[PDB]
């Protein structure tokens, strides 16, 4: 019974194994 | 029973082996 | 029994070995 | 059994090995 | 068993090796 919400954001993954590189 | 909502969001990602770059 | 539900969003990729690059 | 819905969005790529990029 | 939707949406890619470029 898991929920997930998410509003105004930027750059979202939902899986896996997954890369996510951020920069200032 | 997992349930995913997005509302005004930017680079969505669904799957797997995804590769993503932010950048500022 | 996976539901995904977005709204008013930008660049959404579905799949796998996806690449994306946001920029600023 | 999984189910997306998509509401007024922009640029959405469903399929493998796509390339994305997201100017401000 | 995989459904998609999409309502009033712009630019949906749907396929292999695409490429795709959103500027604001």
């Amino acid at each position: 019974s898991i929920k997930y919400t998410i509003y105004n954001s930027t750059g979202i993954q939902i899986g896996a194994y997954n890369y996510m590189e951020i920069g200032g």
